[PDB]
DNA sequence: GGTCTAAACGTCGTAT
DNA sequence: AGGAGCATTTG
DNA sequence: CAAATGCTCCTATAC
DNA sequence: GACGTTTAGACC
């Protein structure tokens, strides 16, 4: 069963790296070697979210040793990413990324950057991409100006399989049990949806919420998460949602498993010692706490 | 004051 | 998630 | 040859 | 990402 452009990207949002490597290479006329790649890595576990985003684009290398990636390095695969992400664009900070690779991309493409003046232009790129310049390559360099930087603002959501796709990276669907006095179990029980961001994104946190119409801002020092614990807003809004728009990769099992944990605390079994029992029997198969 | 939900407040460690 | 470079193939 | 791409190993804090 | 405890205060 086919995956969604926009769980694609809305995972790629989440998940997904591009990158410019600038290596010292005497055997270049620049003394340089420059390229651009677009990758995903993640837990041995999940090969196979890899592998039905590589049967959607037609395009991709994959791996697995210590963790499982698919990499585009090859112009003929990045000009499949990038054919991807011009018609689904990307909406967190990482917009402003992939701004900067496509712009060096075509420079590379083009050949542009065989010349001194496009290996330069190649820098203040990757000065201002991820983790930008290292202390060696601004020695090399010195003095080199960021690139600008589009800052990504007033996104709205396109498909609310970009939600699917993005929390399917960034979210987690648990139960908290909590040590208390005041219950008859001595154990209060709560489901908690969540989604987590580094704060640059906080004006897109903020309107998933208007989005989904339910969950609060949560700023720990920073990381922004937006949390749901409120039960009926669970129930009406974030399974029915989930429902529609399907988690991938081994999450959709603790999804479920979340989801099944749900009617139980709907019908009052987690006030009870059984209940609570079969809960904790649960989650403890449940995230951290699944295996091989 | 008993029982409970919501959510504020808190932290660990590795998948990404 | 993000990084860098040696190994090998290409034209 | 020199340029492109393959392959594989290093680093570390946003989740 | 995912696990844990404390606090505010609703409802009976
Ligand atoms: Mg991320
Ligand atoms: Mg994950
Ligand atoms: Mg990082
Ligand atoms: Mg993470
Ligand atoms: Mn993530």
């Amino acid at each position: 069963d086919n995956i969604s452009p926009w769980t694609i990207t809305g995972f790629a949002d989440a998940e997904s790296s591009f990158m410019l490597t600038v290596s010292k290479d005497s055997k270049r006329n620049t003394g340089w070697s420059v390229r651009p790649r677009f990758r995903i890595g993640l837990h041995n576990k999940d090969v196979t979210i890899l592998k039905s985003i590589r049967e959607y684009l037609g395009a991709g290398i994959i791996t697995s040793d210590i963790d499982a990636r698919i990499r585009f390095e090859s112009l003929k695969e990045l000009e499949v990413v990038i054919n991807h992400f011009d018609k689904y664009p990307l909406i967190t900070q990482k917009r402003a990324d992939y701004l900067l690779f496509k712009k060096a991309f075509y420079l590379i493409k083009n050949k542009e950057h065989l010349t001194e003046e496009g290996l330069n232009q190649i820098l203040t790129l990757k000065a201002s991409l991820n983790l930008g310049l290292s202390e060696e390559l601004k020695e090399a360099f010195p003095n080199t100006i960021p690139a600008e930087r589009l800052l990504v603002t007033g996104q709205e959501i396109p498909d609310s399989n970009w939600v699917a796709g993005f929390t399917a990276g960034e979210g987690s669907f648990y139960i908290r049990i909590a040590k208390n006095s005041t219950l008859k179990t001595g154990y209060q029980v709560q489901s908690v949806f969540q989604i987590t961001q580094d704060t640059r994104d906080i004006e897109l946190m903020k309107n998933l919420i208007s989005y989904l119409n339910c969950g609060n801002i949560r700023i720990r020092k920073t990381c922004v998460d937006l949390v749901v614990t409120n039960l009926n807003d669970i129930k009406e809004k974030i399974i029915p949602f989930f429902n529609k728009n399907h988690i991938i990769g081994v999450k959709l099992q603790d999804y479920r498993d979340w989801c099944k944990v749900v009617t139980l605390i709907d019908n009052k079994e987690h006030l009870t010692s059984e209940g609570l029992e079969k809960i904790q029997k649960i989650k403890e198969g449940m995230n951290r706490g699944r295996s091989l």
